[PDB]
């Protein structure tokens, strides 16, 4: 069981292939959606004088929302928003987009607590990718861990806690 786009889910995309009006993004799901230099740039598409794909290169990272379908299914994304767009340094963790939700936590409870226990920034994407950000190599490789282990978390008992006293000796060691 995967991720299906829906109309709104904020997303972390990866530029699979470029093409000549529109990149092909991986977003973490069946099906390929789309994103094209017309919604980038607000502006019609001029192959001559404008045409640049170099705004996006494969391997990119794109936060992106999804506005609706294509007549084939196809997943149509945009830029254009809040803090849409490329994304520069920092680190794309991949998880079960079924354990999305509790690493968030009940009204974001979870997560704030890695953000504040790491002191990395962190968006969780509804697709199953997350964005950690933060001044720091081995603090980030901490919550990293702390991302990898709740996901692998079978026994969930009493999490929350158990994993701050785990970055806290984390933390510990790595310095």
């Amino acid at each position: 069981e995967i991720y299906v786009p829906q109309a709104g889910d904020v997303v972390i995309g990866l530029i699979q292939s470029v093409g000549i009006m529109n990149w092909f993004v991986d977003i973490n799901s069946p099906y390929v959606a789309v994103l094209s230099v017309q919604d980038f740039l607000g502006r019609p598409f001029n192959p001559a004088v404008d045409d640049m794909q170099s705004l996006l290169k494969v391997g990119d990272y794109i936060k992106a929302k999804v506005v609706a379908f294509d007549k084939t299914r196809s997943p149509l994304l945009t830029v254009q928003g809040e803090g849409l767009g490329r994304i520069v340094r920092g680190k794309i963790v991949e998880i079960s987009p079924a354990k999305v939700p509790r690493v968030i936590g009940r009204k974001m409870s979870m997560l704030k607590t890695l953000e504040e226990k790491t002191e990395c920034k962190i968006f969780v994407a509804r697709n199953g990718r997350i964005h950690l950000e933060c001044p720091n190599e081995d603090l980030e490789a901490i919550a990293v861990m702390a991302i990898k282990i709740i996901d692998e978390e079978a026994y969930t008992s009493g999490l929350t806690k158990r994993i701050i006293k785990f970055i806290e000796e984390e933390r510990r060691i790595r310095e």
